């Protein structure tokens, strides 16, 4: 699995092959917790449409610098304690990072650097 | 690579080598920072002059041996956040040891170990 989808020829991947484990060995447990110590390779459902939607949206999330707003920020100033509750369902939109306090925000830690894996992952 | 430029069964091979694959790595980095994971095979473009530029400043190359001042003994002590983005710009002109604590520096194992390589590849 990790082979067909995934190559590192651009060897950028530690952090996508993280990520990207995550992702998998997360969206097994909500299908049903009934089974207990599940890992990457226990097949069990899963869906690659939803994943793949988790690395473009999750790619480009703002998050609150200002004090006591360290999460993701939306375009109505909201925050979400988990991306995987609705980044896994939808994109979503995030207000635009800015150097000033009145919009002093951070973009998400992979901002701009794995765009790329969707493009390909499409393509095959 | 190794064939074309070092020599080292002629004498000396294993700190010749060592260093210089640590040199070419260190140069590689630098001009092209996209990707990662960059091994020595890899291809990427880089030049060759500054190899030879920073392989000769060693040699010249002057620590500070100064409590708390793990770094260069720079004639105007400028400090820098990485060694090699000094070394890039041209060749640097550390100021000489000296056992006063004011005037003090320092050598290195690598210095003056290197001297018939730089002429070498200055030829080849």
């Amino acid at each position: 699995l990790e082979q067909i989808f995934i190559e590192s020829n651009e060897h950028n991947s530690h952090n996508q092959i993280s990520q990207f484990r995550h992702a998998v060995v997360r969206n097994k447990c909500k299908h049903n917790p009934t089974l207990t110590n599940l890992s990457f390779d226990t097949p069990v459902y899963f869906s690659i449409d939803e994943v793949v939607t988790y690395l473009e949206n999750m790619n480009n999330e703002v998050i609150g610098k200002l004090a006591g707003e360290g999460k993701p920020k939306l375009a109505n100033e909201t925050l979400v304690s988990d991306r995987d509750e609705l980044y896994f369902d939808a994109v979503q939109s995030f207000i635009v990072a800015s150097q000033a306090a009145a919009t002093k925000a951070s973009n998400g830690p992979f901002n701009g650097e794995f765009d790329r894996m969707i493009l390909r992952l499409h393509t095959r």
